[PDB]
């Protein structure tokens, strides 16, 4: 009596006779598009009690009640959501009831009830009784709540029977049609259900119960439902099946197929019999009672339905993503694109074994297959007409394919015939042949010394270096004059330059729109001088790499074609110091302790290298005399909520500025007529990080960093950038270092002396001297300058009595310690 | 004492020494950058009283009153403003008040007195009695208000001097400084000016005066100053120099240059001496006196200071937008664009002339050099080595020059030399020949049939259509089974394909990323059978457009190869009929007149035709019997509050994907194996058309076809259909006849009448009012009811007399009320 896979009826309602023996539907539902209306109340399903999906109805038109259709509809468990909800009300025609009164709760997801034409009732549905997570339930388009006329049994007239329940300050009767309420079990049941007048079920139980606490009368299960029997979990040797229920292997391959079926056979595995095994987990052939784990990648089977997966773009591959084996082939038509390579290698990069062909076809922008990294081995079953079984014709600009230096490829039951790629050099299909285990396999006009590579040129020579001398942003190299077999052929000479530090860049990485754009050319011609070879002097070129360089001609090929040999020299790595280094970035310093002082700094940008070495020089700096000459002691999808516009008028502020620059350029042009310490010396070593210690505890300290490099030695160091830090001053340094002293003076005035402290940090400004008769409320300043003088400082016309005082220094770093208390007292006469 | 052009002073006091003499600086003045802070109030300029363009100040340190340094600078005029604006204050360091006290007007612009650490009185400087356009303003970042110390003589103890004006609510003192206030001239003055003591100056003056009324006492007037007097039009002889005098056409001719000048000579034009004519008009020659109108074009120069303007990005092509004739040359080296062209039709498309060579180095992009459209002639004074005035190297995917068809070109002193375009077809070069009268100035290697064109290729033969099979929304085609030295050659046969209706198109507009990305390339392959001729079924094709469609032979060069001859087949344009018909569009019809009805339609996107002529089916539709068996008598946008931009879109469409292709098997397995004729009136090319002789009040339905061109061999195209409604007719609602009244027991009265001969549409009801005194009682009657018993009948009714009147109910609205019908009622 259990129906599987899910149900589907629509345009009629002669298609719900297949509904009698359906109590679980084992699936999902759809009632869906019925727009004759033509029957009405014949169809019952008592037996219907649960879907363990998703249900969907819609267009259902004649429909007034859902309740008289599908009765006893305990539970919904959705393991299989629609959008996100187990429950789709979509354009119902004419519903009236939402019915279900027996259905009592969902386990997965929302329910979208929405725009319907004439149904309620809605609102008297406490869906927190029946559903968790609420907030998504999504009802806004039906009816005003003000017209449908929100009534039923008890709230109307009559004796009230449904219950009270409480939402959000709203204690008001629940209930789901004219002809009855919505009951909710009692909390003496907790989570446990319960069935009519109050008797509640057994704890494995959900929905409703025939009797109390009894496992064999639930009408439906609330985790799991076998032998009859509602369990808390699996019994062993018994193996989950999807969503509700325990089961035993043999079905588990007895289940093969029917309609919509995968599988043939499901597998077991974490205890439960699903239809695949999970990721990283292999089935070992026809098994079905466990799966093994497989080591790598493996699980993932990326055959699709057709067998040549053509692609033509990016949108084309979005399919394959994140698959590793096809049984199948390529096949790319693709006439425009930019960026392209850096999407195929993400969709698409993790293919590695196809059985078949690989075919390129008519695509333009196509310029190395490096961008398909992890193909490693092609069976070849799936074959061409001639058992091509790979494949690229007319790849334009097609420049070579994945790298030849380290990876390896192979083709098993086929071989390969490229054609029309002007730019496919014939060096990189000489390499294809001894590796892939088909040099003999086909012919050479397979392969033909023809249009393969065509442009890609003759038979290049190398042109020799005569010299390379290198500047500090300018790179400059000579090599051989070009003598061909006719002088009148050569017209120029090509020189490329880009920034490859690291050797694994080819000749052929980023051309011209053929193989992407990075080398990014600039020429210049033989100069007339026959005496004089061809030497230039490149510039412009922005700091740290071997900007490298390497030689080709623009050559003239005609009449005797294969004969104009042209010329392509070796790819050298000029380097820095060659782009001779220059300044430092980022200067930066701290005192965690004094004495000591951390230096720490970055990799500078524009200095025209590459690491070797760096230095730093650290001066003690001076305590201004400025500061000792003053006496402190009396000196005292963003905003766009209210965004204003979006200037595409950008451009013409561009020209403004320009403009206003301009003037200001002649306008400076014309309006004048022709017109104490030491420094220490840390290096680092290859680090931009130092310490510098054995410092005075609270002296300012500046801090020159500099790229004082490899070729610091010929062309001296690199500038100086400075930073100054200062350090942390001494803990206890600032105390004074011996007792006070005090003597009577006339007009009952007191003088006080006191010693200075020997190492004051940074500088002594002044002392509080803090006194009183009974509190030392009194508080007075002395300048340094004034203890200077003196000594110390002067108290006049005190009132008789004794007096206690105290005294602190206020240093640089801060406030001192105060002395220990002076004892002193004033006679009236 | 006119000191001119503008003064600009920097970095020193020293520079100050320039401004002795200086009364109106004809012209800008700049004192700004005055760092060095180190003299005081040494330097006074009391003549200084206007200056005619707008005063700019900044880094002047040191400076705390300008007032001091500039007094009775009467009236800026502002004529040449620094953004917009006649008087910038930016950063000033510590400046105290404005001074300024004696300017009194600025007429061109506003000011610009920001973020200044130490500035006040600006909120006593009233600028609309100084200013016209008070509102843009902007002393927001200054010195803000609350410490400001905004005070005055009167406002501050001693007894009141500065006068009351009120702004916005606001009457209150107005000044400039600690030691002066803002006065102005009285509403006696008006507009007109006056000076000390209120003694109210002459009409023709500003700013102030010396004398009340009098000409020559202004010190700066109004509009024009000339001859030691102010006068409100330029006199007669005498021409306006630019902002505030008129000067001899002697003297407009002898400023020749000082330093910043242009001309040498300065031209004299509607009155006015003028630095160069304005647009459409020349100066002929060195004449100054005056300037003559040209005819076309001519009135732009696009030198630049440079001579050869390199050109390497459409913002390469800025400066010379607009511009006609170049005395130079030009280089293009855009290594990359898209949509490069259409720019540089609008910013490069109006050169026509050129004293000098043009020259294309290292262009990948550059396809056809059409896009430069105005180019006509080539000078050459300006030439390159070797006399080389025309030149291109290295423009990768070059196609075609200016289209040789109908435009002309030419090149007065220099050859021309074209190298490394692998796609210039010497076809597009051998005409360059006769046309610019070049074909001897230069040898054959010049133009040599080496690298020009390398892959222009061999040499193209033609094929032979042996037939052209076509279809409705699909293309067949077939050609000649070409046999080359070497069958083994040919490996397919290109089949272009794009949408040309106007026969100017070459194969050479867009073809891919060489010529642009236009002709949408598919191609097929000769079939095995060497008896079956090379044929082939293409396929998407949207309608209506003189279509296009050519081959050529994709060949194999190598051992040979020039000897491998290839192919190219004529530009065919397989047409309407053979991209057969299709259905229409955009039907629409109105009533504006009865028994008359507009009918108008539009052009379908869908035709795949010629216009021919259209066919509209208009029938009559019948009157629903449903209505008849009816009694109804009783019957920088929303993203104020954007929430988000879903960049989620993409995955929005994989959901979207996925639940369709789920109902798309869904639908796959959810099913087990399962009164009135036609008129017609043909338009002739036009989409509208008017029908007549139809009924007042009848709907009728409107068939509007596209039976177009070829609607006689495969039938007409689809009917798309629309109904429309007549206007009623007017009056023929009204009753024909007169109404009669009979009496009836229980004090009853039956009222019969006839019905309407033509009603409109269908007569609904009759709506009879009646009454004693006043016809209150309204009842009534439907159509059904009338036929039945003629009328109807109203019972138990008062005795006396009535008056009573009915009204019909027409489908169009309301009839005519019946004239009145008297009748009685007696009790017994």
């Amino acid at each position: 009596e259990i129906c599987g896979p899910g149900i589907d009826i629509r345009n009629d309602y002669q298609q719900l006779k297949r509904l009698e023996n359906c109590t679980v539907i084992e699936g999902y539902l759809h009632i869906l598009l019925i727009s004759k209306a033509e029957d009405y109340r014949s169809y019952r399903f008592p037996k219907l009690t649960v879907i363990t999906e998703y249900l969907l109805l819609f267009r259902v038109a004649g429909l007034e009640s859902l309740g008289d259709l599908f009765p006893n509809l305990t539970v919904i468990r959705g393991w299989k959501l629609f959008y996100n909800y187990a429950l789709v009300i979509f354009e119902m025609t004419n519903l009236k009831d939402i019915g279900l009164y027996n259905l009592r709760n969902i386990t997965r997801g929302a329910i979208r009830i929405e725009k319907n034409a004439d149904l309620c009732y809605l609102s008297t549905v406490d869906w927190s009784l029946i559903l968790d997570a609420v907030s998504n339930n999504y009802i806004v388009g039906n009816k005003p709540p003000k017209e449908c006329g929100d009534l039923c049994p008890g709230t109307m007239e009559e004796k009230p029977m449904c219950e009270k329940t409480t939402i959000n300050n709203e204690y008001n009767y629940r209930c789901w049609t004219t002809n009855r309420c919505q009951k909710m079990c009692p909390s003496t049941c907790g989570k446990r259900a319960c069935t009519e007048n109050n008797e509640c079920c057994h704890p494995e139980c959900l929905g409703s119960c025939s009797a109390p606490d009894n496992d064999t009368a639930c009408v439906a299960c609330r985790h799991y439902y076998y032998a009859g029997v509602c369990v808390p979990a699996c019994p062993p040797n018994t193996y989950r099946f999807e969503g509700w229920r325990c089961v035993d292997r043999d079905f588990c391959a007895n289940i093969l197929s029917a309609e919509s079926s995968d599988s043939e056979g499901f597998v077991i595995h974490d205890g439960e019999c699903m239809q695949e095994c999970p990721s990283g987990f292999i089935r070992n052939g026809s098994q079905s009672m466990y799966c093994i784990p497989c080591e790598g990648p493996c699980p993932k089977v990326c055959e699709e339905e057709k067998k040549t997966k053509t692609i033509d773009s990016v949108t084309s591959a979005q399919m394959l993503q994140g698959c590793t084996i096809f049984k199948g082939n390529l096949l790319i038509n693709i006439r425009r694109g930019n960026n392209i390579a850096s999407e195929l290698e993400n969709f698409m990069g993790l293919i590695e074994v196809v059985t078949g062909y690989v075919k390129i076809r008519h695509s333009h922008a196509l310029v190395s297959l490096s961008f398909l990294k992890n193909l490693r081995l092609i069976l070849g079953e799936e074959q061409l007409e001639g058992n091509y079984s790979f494949y690229v014709l007319d790849n334009q600009n097609l420049q070579q394919l994945w790298d030849w230096d380290h990876r390896n490829l192979t083709i098993k039951a086929g071989k390969m015939y490229f054609a029309f790629n002007p730019k496919l050099c014939v060096s990189e299909i000489y390499r294809m042949e001894e590796v892939t285990g088909t040099k003999g396999r086909q012919s050479k006009g397979d392969i033909n010394t023809r249009n393969n590579g065509e442009r890609a040129s003759c038979e290049s020579d190398v042109l020799h270096f005569t010299s390379t001398t290198t500047s500090k942003n300018r790179i400059i190299i000579t090599w051989h004059r070009y003598r061909p077999p006719d002088y009148r052929d050569l017209i120029s000479f090509t020189v490329y330059y880009k920034e490859a530090p690291f050797k694994n860049v080819t000749e052929y990485d980023g051309q011209d729109a053929c193989g992407s754009n990075s080398w990014n050319m600039v020429d210049v011609d033989l100069p007339p001088n026959k005496d004089v070879e061809p030497g230039i002097l490149l510039h412009g070129l922005k700091p740290w790499t071997q900007y490298a360089v390497y030689v080709k001609a623009v050559t003239l090929t005609m009449v005797e074609n294969d004969h104009i040999r042209g010329a392509k020299s070796e790819i050298l790595y000029i380097r820095t110091n060659a782009s001779v280094p220059s300044i430092p970035l980022d200067v930066l310093s701290a005192s965690n302790s004094s004495s000591q002082l951390i230096v720490k700094w970055n990799p500078p940008s524009l200095p025209n290298g590459n690491l070797s070495y760096y230095i730093v020089r650290w001066q003690r700096q001076p305590q201004d005399g400025y500061l000792y000459r003053h006496n402190y002691c009396s000196k005292d999808k963003g905003p766009c909520c209210a965004c204003p516009k979006t200037e595409a008028e950008k451009q013409a502020e561009k020209e403004e500025a320009e403009y206003r620059k301009v003037f200001e350029n002649f306008l400076h042009n014309s309006i004048f007529v022709p017109r104490e310490y030491p420094f220490f010396e840390s290096r680092v070593d290859n680090k931009e990080r130092t310490v510098i210690s054995n410092l005075r505890p609270f002296t300012l300290y500046r801090i020159d960093i500099h790229s004082c490099n490899h070729e610091a030695e010929k062309l001296g160091c690199s500038a100086s950038n400075f930073v100054f830090a200062r350090t942390m001053p001494a803990e206890g340094a600032d105390d004074i270092p011996g007792p006070v002293t005090w003597e009577p003076r006339p007009e009952n005035s007191i003088f006080l002396k006191w010693p200075e402290p020997e190492n004051p940090n940074g500088l002594i400004l002044m002392y509080e001297i803090k006194y009183g008769s009974q509190v030392e409320d009194q508080r007075e300043c002395v300048s340094r300058q004034e203890y200077r003088k003196y000594g110390g400082a002067k108290l006049n016309r005190l009132n008789p009595g004794n007096y206690t005082a105290r005294i602190q220094a206020t240093s640089l770093s801060g406030n001192g310690s105060w002395t220990d208390p002076v004892f002193f007292y004033v006679q009236a006469k």
